[PDB]
C-alpha cells in the first residue's frame, strides 16, 4: 500500500475508530487513526485557512486551521519524517464524503520546501502558489471525484450542477513534480502548506474532511477510501 | 516537430548556417538562426552565470550572460510569446558537441514564473532552485547523454571517465512539471531563468554550446540535433 | 529640490500643465510633466491594483493599471535611472487633493529590489510586503496628512470622521530603509512595485491622484505641492 | 537598558560565568547566562553557517551552526518572545574580542519575518539578503568597531592593516528598519535569519564571538561589553 503522512481537517466525528467526539484537526502518520488531535470549531459556510509546517531541526510537525475573526486550532506532533516517508515524494490534497456530505472547495493552496546541503551549504528549493485553478491545471493530477476551473477554484468531491455537494464521494489533487522532502546529507531541511477551504453542508452534520498528504509519487486513491477514510487509507487500521 | 524558444550560448561559428564568426548569444525563436545575437567573449575553464528575463508588459526576451569581473554580453528581441508558444510548456537546458567537443556543465539552475489574473488580480506562481544535482533527480527529465551527480553537478554532454569531454554527444534536462508560460485571462506575466555553467575546452577549439529552451511539454531531442544544431533543432532551417 | 522618479495615478486632467483631457496613468521624470501617458478609465469606488517595473538590461520603467474584469492600462517609458537618480533611495506612496477631492486608501503595497555583483555574481535583495497597516507601523515614515490603522488601511490624504475625504490635503509614506537602487559593479539590477488602491469620489468629480516614488533618502513633501503636483514637485516646471 | 535575545556563537569558555568548558553555541534570553547551551566544534578559519528560526506555532528558538563537511551544532529553547522582546525591534549581528581575540568576520547574512493577521488572514513581510557589504551600506547601522567594505565583507571587530584581529573590541551592524516581531493580532508569526562568518584567530585560543540578536528598535553597544559579554549585555548577571 501507499504510505501517507496527512493532516486531517476532520469534520465527521466516527468514534467507533478512534476519532474524538468533535469536529478537529489530526495528524496522521500512515494510519487514520491520528496520532495527535485538537478540537476544532468548524464553520459552516465560511472561508477558513490551514497552515502546515515542518523542519529537520526540530522534527516537529504542526498545524494551525483558523477562521478570520476566530480563535485558531492548532495541533503539533513530534515525528522524524526521514524514518516515515521515501526520500521523494509528492505532494497534494484530499477529501471526501459518505452517507453525510459537503462541498470540498479549494480557493488556494500553496507549498514551498527547501534542502541546504550538508557537503556546500547551498540549497535546493521548490514552491508553487495557486490562487485560480483553470478548468486544464497541467501541474496537478486530478484523482477520483477531482475537477478544476468551477468558478476558478478545484473541487475535491463531486458537486451536482445545482451547486449540491453529493455523497460517497473522494478526490485528491496532487501537485505534478515529485518533491524531494529530506536527504541524509542535507543540514537542514523543511517544508511548508498553506490551503484555504470552503466547507458548506446541507445536512444534519457534514462529512467526511479535507486533508493535507505526503504520499509514494505513484500515491493513489485506495479502494473502499470515501467516508471516513479520507481518501488516504485502505482500512481504518 | 517541437515548438522552440530559446537563448543559446554559442560557442562555435557555424557561418554556413548563418552564425556570426565569432562565439556569441543568441535569441532563436523556432529557428536555430538567431532572430538577435550579441558577441560573447567566452572564458574556456571560468565558471559564467547567464540571466534570462521576459515579461508580458514589454514583451521582450533578454539575456545576460557573463563571467566575474568582466564585462557582460546582453541581447535582447521584441517577440510576443503568446503568439509563438503553446500556453502549456516544459523548461530545460539543453548543450551538444560534434565534430568538436567542450564540457557542458551545469552548477545551479533556477526558474521562477508568475501569471496575475485578470479577474482576481491574485497570482499563480511555480520557483525552483537547483544548487546541487543528485544521482538520482527525480523533478528533472534527463534526455539522450545527459546525467547528474558526479561532484553535484547535471552534465549535459558526456564526459569520459578521465573528465575529457567527448565529441558527437547531445543532452537535455527539462523540469518536471509542466509551466503555464502565458494566459490569455492574465494581466501581467513574467518568468525569470538563471543557471550557471562551466565550459571547459582540454584543447581549447570547443564546440557547440548550451541553450535554455521553452518547448512545448512532450519535447524530446530531435534526430539529427548533435552538433551545431543545439539537441534543439531537427535542421538549420 | 528633490530628485524624484514616479508613476502618477492622475484623476484629474490639468490640461493647462500639461495633462492629456482625460484621467491617464503616467511616468514621470523630475517633473510632474509625465514624459508618457496613457488614457485610464478610472472606476470610482473601485479597488483597484498598481504594477510598476524595471530592470537594468532593458532600461525601460512600464506600469500597467486596473481593476478585476476591466482593461487595463499601460505605461513605458525607456530611460536609464543611473543617470537619473542617487544610488541610495527611499520609495514611497503619495496622493493629493486640492480644489477636488477624493479617499486616496492604500490596501496593500509590495516591493522588492535586487543588485547582482558583477565581481561575485552574487546578489543582494530588499523585500517587503503589507496587506495590513496598524495604527502604529514604525516601518513607514508618514508625511503630511498621511494616517494608518482606519480599517487596517493607510489613508495618505485626510478623511472626515464621517468617511467623506477632504480637499487641500497631501499625503505621503516612505519605507523606513533606505534602498540600493542602482550601482555601477552591479552587472543585473531590477526593481518591482504593487500596490492596491480605492479611490472614492462621494461627489463624483475626483482629484487629485496617487503616486509611486523613488526618491532622494531625505525628500519631505515640496512647499506648493498639494493639489496637481501630487505631494511630488514644488511647481510645474 | 536595552531588552535581547541572542543566539550566541561563543568561543571563549569563561566558566567563572556560566560558559560550559568548551566553545558553543547558546541561546540567550535577557542574559548572556544562556538559558541552553550546546557543545561547538568550532573551526579556525575555515567559512561557517548558521541557521536561526522562530515561529508562534510552536515558540521554539532554534539555532545549527555548521561548516562544510563537518556535523553541525544545534540548540533549541522553548521560548514566547511576546512576553520577552517589545512588538517592534531591531535586528542585528553583534562580536567581541578582549585579552584574546579574532577576526569576526561576516561573509552574508539574511532575515526573513512573516506576520498573518488573525482578522483577514493575510501576511506581512520583510525580507533582506546581503551577499556583499560595500563601503557605504546604508541600509545598516554601525556601532563600535564595525566596518564594512573590505574585501566585500563585514568585519564586526577591529583587524588591523595587516589582516591582524584586535583584542578588546566591539562592534555590531543592525538592519535600519525596525521589524514587527510579534503581534496579539497575528494568528501565526515566523522568523528566520542565516549568515556565513569567518573567525580565525592566531593566539593559543581564540575569543571572544559572534552573536544574532534581536532588541529595542534604538539598542546600542553598552557600557563595559568588549570580551566575554560579546557587545550584548552590560554585565553578567
Ligand atoms: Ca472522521
Ligand atoms: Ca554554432
Ligand atoms: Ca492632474
Ligand atoms: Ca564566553
Ligand atoms: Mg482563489
Ligand atoms: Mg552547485
Ligand atoms: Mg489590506
Ligand atoms: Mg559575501
Ligand atoms: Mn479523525
Ligand atoms: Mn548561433
Ligand atoms: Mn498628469
Ligand atoms: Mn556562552
Amino acid at each position: 500500500a501507499d504510505t501517507i503522512v496527512a493532516v486531517e481537517l476532520d469534520t465527521y466525528p466516527n468514534t467507533d475508530i478512534g476519532d474524538p467526539s468533535y469536529p478537529h484537526i489530526g495528524i496522521d502518520i500512515k494510519s487514520v487513526r491520528s496520532k495527535k488531535t485538537a478540537k476544532w470549531n468548524m464553520q459552516n459556510g465560511k472561508v477558513g485557512t490551514a497552515h502546515i509546517i515542518y523542519n529537520s531541526v526540530d522534527k516537529r510537525l504542526s498545524a494551525v486551521v483558523s477562521y478570520p475573526n476566530a480563535d485558531s486550532a492548532t495541533v503539533s506532533y513530534d515525528v522524524d519524517l526521514d524514518n516515515v516517508l521515501p526520500e521523494w515524494v509528492r505532494v497534494g490534497l484530499s477529501a471526501s464524503t459518505g452517507l453525510y456530505k459537503e462541498t470540498n472547495t479549494i480557493l488556494s493552496w500553496s507549498f514551498t520546501s527547501k534542502l541546504k546541503s550538508n557537503s556546500t551549504h547551498e540549497t535546493n528549493a521548490l514552491h508553487f502558489m495557486f490562487n485560480q485553478f483553470s478548468k486544464d491545471q497541467k501541474d496537478l493530477i486530478l484523482q477520483g471525484d477531482a475537477t478544476t476551473g468551477t468558478d476558478g477554484n478545484l473541487e475535491l468531491t463531486r458537486v451536482s450542477s445545482n451547486g449540491s455537494p453529493q455523497g460517497s464521494s473522494v478526490g485528491r489533487a496532487l501537485f505534478y513534480a515529485p518533491v524531494h522532502i529530506w536527504e541524509s546529507s542535507a543540514v537542514v531541511a523543511s517544508f511548508e502548506a498553506t490551503f484555504t477551504f470552503l466547507i458548506k453542508s446541507p445536512d444534519s452534520h457534514p462529512a467526511d474532511g479535507i486533508a493535507f498528504f505526503i504520499s509514494n509519487i505513484d500515491s493513489s486513491i485506495p479502494s473502499g477510501s470515501t467516508g471516513r477514510l479520507l481518501g488516504l487509507f485502505p482500512d481504518a487500521n
